[PDB]
């Protein structure tokens, strides 16, 4: 498709969700403890916000 | 299990990711435009950060 367009946006969401599902499984199998899980998930959601701002600023002007 | 424990954490992630897959589908089917998608997704990730902070606070001290 195009840069920062609908197909790229979908691909980024798919990558993000695949990663987070893998982390949820590490938690369910006691490979990471829960405090660590929540601390790492905050950083992921912070990076997701920056990614969405980036897409937005390219879409809008 | 227990409140704020591993099973509840998993349930919160499952709910969050089911909602986001629904929103991604709305975008794929041009029911929301892309700027709106990214703007709404920032709010969702902001709410997820607050949720993860709340779980952490209960886990730790």
């Amino acid at each position: 498709g195009g840069a920062f367009g609908k197909l790229e946006a979908a691909r980024e969401e798919e990558y993000f969700y695949r990663k987070q599902k893998e982390q949820l499984e590490r938690l369910k199998n006691d490979q990471i403890h829960q405090a660590e899980f929540h601390h790492q998930q905050i950083k992921e959601h912070e990076e997701a916000i920056q990614r969405h701002k980036k897409f937005l600023e390219n879409l809008t002007k």
